[PDB]
């Protein structure tokens, strides 16, 4: 069967394809730029992408741009996502983008499920910290704009997006699902250095301003999350919002884990304004894993598939 | 440095494009359709791509569609051509944007102000084409236009609109000072990098398939090797003394020949034996490459080689079988 996916120059979205062609669908990857050569080598040297991937150039900002993309798909999966003002440059866009693919799929009469990746910043993103986090869970509107932290348009965007999109779904029988990742960390097929790999291996790079998110951290491996979303297309018993999520564990713990695999590199020891009394947030996927999905990765698989990935390229230095 | 090459999901382009990565250009190859993944992969997997090759969508029948792709260009070469289908309307759909795709890109390096030189892939089809068949061919030789309007033969449109185009461009050439060089292969006949029939094979490989539609062009035939052409494409563009028209061609024989040879090679294919309306005493008429062996120019390949390539790329890629019943 036919199904596309967005944003497919991407770190989630190329390893999707990726998958989806190994379990023999057809694929539509869509990109905004066909002829940027550093995204979609990695996408045609894919196996089976000279006979089951086709490229589409589509953009969340021009309305009806999926349409013909989508229209003989089976299935979609949403992974795109925009990226000075910013609830017109990235809030709006995102609402709009997503009500977009939906009015896209309902224009195409033959969408049977569509399944948008959504975000963890969806979720936790209000003052107190719940011990477990669950799908009931929302973010909070009025704590991220009056507060401002890194990423809050982001929360906000994709809060909003998936909401409007809950609207729309329930109205038009457009079969729908969500899929919540927390930070997904593990090897890709980019060129280009994974934006939460930023993020996941600060306490290797010391980039201060992304401890913030993993202060109190949630993990998913990369492959577990494609795998996931494969899961949850075909699974026809899935409804509702699925938190992916496979580990959590505070910053020191982490770093703790970092520095005992790899010692060539400056992992600190200590970290401000973090007791080993802070307790870490679960995020709990038991909804997906009581429908049968199994978790194949641990937090060791992540970072090694991550950092080998990464030097490999030259996008870390092999020691400090 | 860096070059551009129109028409690079072809026959000719793509080679020419590996092999300008190889020695170390920078390349801008041109397509019509970027997304076409059975156009561009072939050339994205060339070593060097990565860093050194980008792609631009242009279409010869649309005005300035080069122009960007070409912007910041030392060297361009132009060996993109309307010849995908079979048209009702030639003179709209092959002719007038040959012709005017032609200007457009000389235009297109005129307004860019760094190209060097414009290397153009013309066509034996500007040089032989009338009705008596002189022995040898150069440059000096040109395609009788009201010939080939009044036969229309196979492929007229083609003779027409390349002979028009090169002669269109010499005259804006001259009158814009721009350093313009063209080539003009035989049959090119060789190994190759795209996943379809290339359609000079179609022509080259025809004693094999039967495909008599394509005999009369191999009659009295001429060919160069794909690897000798996109040397001598690169060694005139880099070559300062190298000007006006060069003819590229290693090989002459008659069908006669060319069979023989290939029956030789492979007794595992039907090949026939004879051909209507040829026989032993037909001259072979050779188009003569002495004006480009004379820079310095050396042939590489001789015809086994074009054709053991041909053929076995045909077979590895599945668009020939290994054999007949
Ligand atoms: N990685 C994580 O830790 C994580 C965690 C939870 C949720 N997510 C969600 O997962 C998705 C994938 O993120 P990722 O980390 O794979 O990011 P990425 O590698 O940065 O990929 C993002 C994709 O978004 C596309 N895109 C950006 N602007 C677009 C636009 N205006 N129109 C169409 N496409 C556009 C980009 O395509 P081009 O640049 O080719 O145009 C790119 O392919 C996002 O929705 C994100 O919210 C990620
Ligand atoms: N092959 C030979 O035996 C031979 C002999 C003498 C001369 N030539 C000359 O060599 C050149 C290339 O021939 P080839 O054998 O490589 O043929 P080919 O494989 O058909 O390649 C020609 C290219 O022309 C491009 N094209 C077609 N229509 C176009 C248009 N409207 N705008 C821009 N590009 C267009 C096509 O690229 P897209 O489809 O990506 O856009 C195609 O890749 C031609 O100019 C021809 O006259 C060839
Ligand atoms: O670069 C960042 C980023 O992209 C996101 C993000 C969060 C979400 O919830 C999303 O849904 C999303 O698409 C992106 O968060 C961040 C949080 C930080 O503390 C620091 C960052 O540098 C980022
Ligand atoms: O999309 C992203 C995302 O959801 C989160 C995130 C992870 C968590 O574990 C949370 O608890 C949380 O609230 C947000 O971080 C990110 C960090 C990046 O660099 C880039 C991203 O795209 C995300
Ligand atoms: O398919 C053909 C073709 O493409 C050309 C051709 C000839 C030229 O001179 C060109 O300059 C050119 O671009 C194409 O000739 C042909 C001649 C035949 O008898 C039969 C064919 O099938 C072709
Ligand atoms: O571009 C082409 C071309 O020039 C010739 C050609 C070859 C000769 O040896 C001649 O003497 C002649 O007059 C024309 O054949 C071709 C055959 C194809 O199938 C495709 C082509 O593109 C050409």
């Amino acid at each position: 069967e036919t199904v596309c996916v967005t944003g497919a120059s991407g770190f989630i979205g190329s390893w999707l394809v990726m998958r989806l062609l190994e379990r023999g669908y057809t694929v539509r990857a869509t990109v905004r730029d066909p002829t940027n050569v550093k995204k979609v080598k990695h996408l045609l040297d894919l196996p089976k992408a000279e006979t089951h991937l086709t490229l589409w150039k589509a953009d969340l900002a021009d309305e009806g741009s999926f349409d013909e993309a989508i229209k003989g798909c089976t299935g979609v999966f949403h992974v795109a996502t925009p990226m000075k003002d910013p609830e017109n440059e990235v809030i709006k866009p995102t609402i709009e983008g997503m009500l977009g693919i939906m009015k896209s799929c309902a224009a195409a009469k033959t969408v049977r499920r569509l399944v948008f990746t959504s975000s963890a910043g969806t979720v936790n993103i209000q003052e107190h910290q719940l011990p477990v986090y669950d799908e009931s869970c929302w973010s909070d509107m009025e704590f991220c704009r009056a507060k401002k932290m890194t990423a809050w348009m982001y929360f906000v965007s994709k809060t909003l997006a998936e909401q409007a999109a809950w609207k729309y779904a329930k109205e038009n029988n457009i079969d729908f699902i969500t899929i919540i990742p927390t930070l997904v960390v593990g090897p890709f097929i980019m060129s280009s250095m994974p934006p939460s790999l930023i993020t996941a291996l600060s306490p290797i790079t010391g980039n201060e301003a992304h401890y913030s998110i993993i202060r109190q951290g949630q993990f998913v491996h990369l492959d577990d999350l494609c795998n996931a979303h494969i899961y949850l297309f075909e699974n026809p018993k899935a409804e509702g919002r699925y938190i992916c999520s496979s580990h959590d564990c505070i910053i020191l713990d982490l770093a703790k884990m970092l520095r005992e695999k790899y010692p060539e590199y400056n992992i600190p020891t200590e970290f401000k304004g973090v007791d080993e009394n802070l307790k870490s947030v679960c995020f709990s996927s038991k909804k997906l894993t009581d429908l049968g999905f199994e978790f194949k990765y641990s937090l060791e698989d992540m970072f090694t598939g991550a950092v080998d990935t990464c030097r490999a390229k030259g996008l870390l230095p092999p020691s400090h």
